[PDB]
């Protein structure tokens, strides 16, 4: 995995985000220059997991869950960024929004649902002219665009702001 992270910064990844169940990766990928880390699940080992890593030195702390009351409960324990994963998140991230939230966060494999998004908004994709809709979304006028799960190498070149690697 250092391996790997190694090449990508190595091209022209300025921004690299991490995710794992292991905390020891995410306590470990800190050291390896990690930009951005992200927590998944339990909330009360989540918020856990939070707090040290505040206290570990993590510039950006970023939380995912489904459920927007446990979203805000990780802004107060030292979340950075709130992934919210449906036709209220409009009105969800509307009220993280509106309590202190700066950096928000949309995550899904069609660009018909993050560019709906766009109405401090992150673009996150999932992926499986594969790594192609961030020329899309750029050309929208986005200004976070998050690439996650061999396109990562593509999708820098396409113009990924943010790469997101996973376990093993």
């Amino acid at each position: 995995a250092w391996k790997q992270v190694e090449i990508l910064r190595r091209l022209g990844a300025k921004q690299i985000a991490y995710r794992s169940d292991d905390w020891r990766d995410l306590q470990e990928a800190l050291k390896k220059g990690g930009d951005i880390l992200i927590v998944d699940t339990d909330k009360d080992e989540a918020w856990k997991q939070v707090e040290i890593l505040r206290r570990l030195g993590a510039k950006q702390i970023a939380y995912r869950s489904d459920d927007w009351r446990d979203l805000q409960e990780a802004l107060k324990k030292g979340g950075d960024i709130l992934i919210v994963d449906k036709d209220e998140a409009w009105k969800q991230v509307e009220i993280l929004r509106r309590l202190g939230a700066k950096q928000i966060a949309y995550r899904s494999d069609d660009w018909r649902d993050l560019q709906e998004a766009l109405k401090g908004d992150i673009l996150i994709v999932d992926a499986t002219e594969a790594w192609k809709q961030v020329e899309i979304l750029r050309r929208l006028g986005a200004k976070q665009i998050a690439y996650r799960s061999r396109d990562l190498q593509e999708a820098l070149k396409k113009g990924g702001d943010i790469l997101i690697v996973d376990a093993t």
